[PDB]
């Protein structure tokens, strides 16, 4: 069995090897990258996925999230408040203030201390899940996109038509923003591309392990584990790696710097923190390996979850069982 550890691999493709996606997220199965949840994949030096970041101030931020903390330094809640619309360029000014800005740090794990440390007193504004893209259109080689949708592979899949869209997603960070523990929707693959700024530290949780993280996670959360039996689907909860190595529970850690790629595999629960200013791009893919995972994947029906139209007929079709407590959820 390859990558029996469950360490995360990084990959360096040449340009010939960057040209099928699908060939190659295939490849780094074969050499046991999934086992890990996560995977790097630094581009060849020939690739870019646009000329320059000169041209991106006036895109709009709608809706900024402050991104309140309730609970202990390692074990705690945030809930996101709706703020006031800005710019990017606005934005990016707020970030870089004195309240808002990276402290000095003198590498990436003093960073990582001070985040675990001091997050919770701290309410930073996180520019998250915005509708769009900054590939240049004539970037053909892993251009987010323009990937194969998950609509067309369930139905080269299962033979069965369905509705629906699968667009990326802008994320616009500063110091201290932080996702939440997850899986993706219906337990489907992501990517994400750091396009520029400050790196971003993740964690994951092998697949294999996904189980352990919700055990730790329903004793942790004894509340709003009695209000959801999927309650980890809310994205609201985080735990430090320093909770997670005293109770045992396997994981592992990476900071994507910009120019990087970034994949998790299906149910590989993941989270993570900004070091500063940044902005990445992330989107939901499948391939013929995720089919079984979607049909497995747990469900929040409680109310709280509420996701995209398309989810509907994946539901639908792999979860029939489920579909019509879920489908209330959702009303
Ligand atoms: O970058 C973020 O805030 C969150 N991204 C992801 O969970 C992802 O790409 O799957
Ligand atoms: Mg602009
Ligand atoms: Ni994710
Ligand atoms: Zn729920």
């Amino acid at each position: 069995a390859q990558n029996p550890n469950c360490n995360i691999m990084i990959f360096h493709p040449t340009k010939e090897e960057f040209n099928d996606f699908d060939k190659y997220i295939a490849y780094m199965e074969s050499q046991g990258a999934h086992r890990a949840g996560l995977a790097k994949i630094i581009p060849p030096k020939e690739w870019k996925a646009r000329e320059t970041y000169d041209n991106i101030s006036e895109i709009l931020i709608a809706t900024p999230l402050q991104q309140v903390a309730s609970g202990r330094a390692g074990v705690f809640t945030q809930y996101h408040k709706k703020k006031k619309a800005m710019t990017v360029g606005e934005y990016r000014h707020l970030a870089n203030s004195k309240k808002y800005q990276t402290p000095p740090h003198q590498n990436f794990e003093d960073l990582e201390r001070k985040y675990w440390k001091n997050r919770i007193y701290n309410s930073p504004i996180y520019g998250a899940d915005i509708s769009g893209s900054l590939f240049d259109e004539n970037t053909k080689q892993w251009n987010l996109g323009h990937l194969g949708t998950i609509q067309d592979l369930l139905e080269k899949e299962c033979g069965v038509v369905i509705e629906g869209v699968n667009t990326p997603y802008l994320y616009f960070g500063m110091w201290k923003t932080t996702f939440a523990w997850h899986t993706e929707d219906m337990d489907l693959y992501s990517i994400n591309y750091l396009h520029l700024g400050e790196p971003k530290t993740w964690y994951v949780v092998p697949p294999e392990h996904g189980q352990r993280l919700e055990r730790l996670a329903r004793e942790l959360f004894p509340g709003s584990s009695r209000g959801c039996g999927a309650f980890l689907r809310h994205k609201v909860a985080l735990i430090s790696p320093t909770v997670l190595k005293e109770n045992g529970i396997p994981f592992n850690r990476i900071t994507q710097e910009a120019g990087e790629f970034m994949v998790t595999f299906p149910y590989g629960y993941h989270a993570g923190f900004n070091h500063g200013f940044n902005c990445a791009e992330a989107i939901n893919f499948a391939t013929p390996r995720w089919i079984d995972y979607g049909k497995m994947a747990s469900q929040c029906s409680c109310g709280e979850a509420r996701v995209t139209f398309s989810m509907d007929a994946f539901v639908r079709i792999l979860q029939p069982e489920r579909y019509d407590l879920w489908k209330r959820g959702q009303d």
